[PDB]
């Protein structure tokens, strides 16, 4: 299989564009100058992304994570939650609707937390829709936070459709080392289970039901072996990690029940990227994994045979309007070879135009601070 740019957007956030997520209707971005900038998935062919884009300020500190949940609520009521952590610790959440038809794009703050929660400085977040809806987050001291996401504050709500969402704290599941380590990255399972991994290569696996802790283990190894993400695929019991090895970047293989380590990606072998894996995005049979590097390079694959499947290599120039390229940073340094911050596969039928329609799709956001989506081909 390979992977084709489609549309993308340059000079896209003023600052570091550190985080993307999607949903049916939209992608969604947040940097570091402190916006989310939501698009429209439904482009026309050789439509500007930028001419379809909404703005948002929501915290001067900047923004580092973002994540949506786009619930399906009857069958015909759009539910997008988009929730958002900041430099400053803080949690926001932003429901996004559209004008009667006007097609632009309206944020609302809701005010979801109660105050003691407040004082936490969190940093990861992922949705787990489907299950009531779920919404897992870690915060800078190495904590994880469990919530039960519900829209409608109580039946008499729910057969209005009167949306008034509320977020119940299930838990919270504490750090397995002492001194607590900084918690880089969680996620949440279909099946039940939560990975939180830590800036000194642990990671701790957590049951969703009980919020038990379940076991921890360490990757292995002056250098960096933070880990850098973690993801459970949609199928099986495996649990990708990708770690920092002495300047260079891993992805290493887990099996769920045990956390025995069972194998590693890479290309011809050692490592998966010359420099760190900054983030990872399964597909949706899991059957592909595709990893962001601060290589300035997007490497796919079959998880299978545990072998790279293709590689696409990031460039400034590959900006579709020249004046939107982003050359050099800002202390004049050639922006050739653009780390990629992080990465996310789009289901089929959320990207429509330029050929993506009934194909899965993808979208990276990349160090020249530039938005680029993907579509998979034949």
């Amino acid at each position: 299989k390979v992977f084709i740019a489609t549309a993308n957007a340059g000079k896209a956030h003023d600052a570091d564009i550190f985080s993307v997520s999607a949903c049916n209707s939209f992608t969604v971005s947040c940097s570091g100058d402190g916006y989310l900038k939501v698009w429209d998935n439904k482009l026309l062919d050789n439509e500007n992304p930028k001419d379809k884009s909404y703005s948002h300020f929501v915290h001067k500190s900047g923004l580092h994570h973002v994540d949506v949940l786009q619930a399906i609520e009857r069958d015909a009521f759009e539910l997008c939650l988009v929730a958002t952590t900041s430099f400053s610790g803080d949690l926001l959440f932003y429901r996004i609707t559209r004008e009667d038809e006007t097609k632009k794009v309206i944020f609302e703050k809701l005010d979801l937390l109660d105050s003691d929660m407040k004082k936490h400085s969190f940093w990861a977040l992922k949705w787990g829709a489907s299950n009531s809806h779920r919404l897992v987050a870690t915060d800078v001291k190495g904590t994880t936070y469990i919530w039960k996401f519900h829209p409608f504050a109580d039946e008499s709500n729910s057969l209005t459709l009167n949306w008034s969402p509320t977020l119940e704290l299930q838990g919270t599941v504490e750090s397995p080392m002492t001194p607590s380590q900084f918690a880089t990255s969680v996620d949440i399972s279909e099946r039940g289970l939560i990975a939180t991994g830590f800036n000194n290569g642990t990671v701790q696996i957590s049951e969703l039901s009980t919020l038990r802790p379940l076991y921890n283990f360490e990757s292995q190894h002056n250098n960096s072996n933070s880990i850098r993400s973690v993801k459970f695929s949609p199928q099986g019991s495996l649990l990708a990690i990708a770690h920092d090895s002495n300047s260079f970047g891993c992805i290493t293989l887990y099996e769920t029940e045990f956390g025995e380590r069972i194998g590693s990606l890479s290309v011809p072998g050692e490592f998966a990227h010359s420099s760190w894996v900054m983030s990872l995005s399964f597909n949706d049979s899991g059957e592909t994994l595709c990893s962001a590097g601060w290589d300035g390079k997007l490497r796919f694959w079959d998880v299978k045979t545990k072998e790279r499947i293709t590689t696409l290599n990031m460039h400034c120039d590959d900006i579709e309007i020249e004046e939107d390229i982003l050359a050099v940073d800002e202390h004049g340094d050639s922006l050739a070879e653009p780390g990629v911050f992080d990465v996310k596969f789009l289901k089929k039928g959320w990207r429509s135009g330029m050929g993506a329609d009934l194909n899965e799709s993808l979208c990276c956001v990349c160090l020249d601070r530039s938005i680029r989506w993907f579509r998979e081909a034949g």
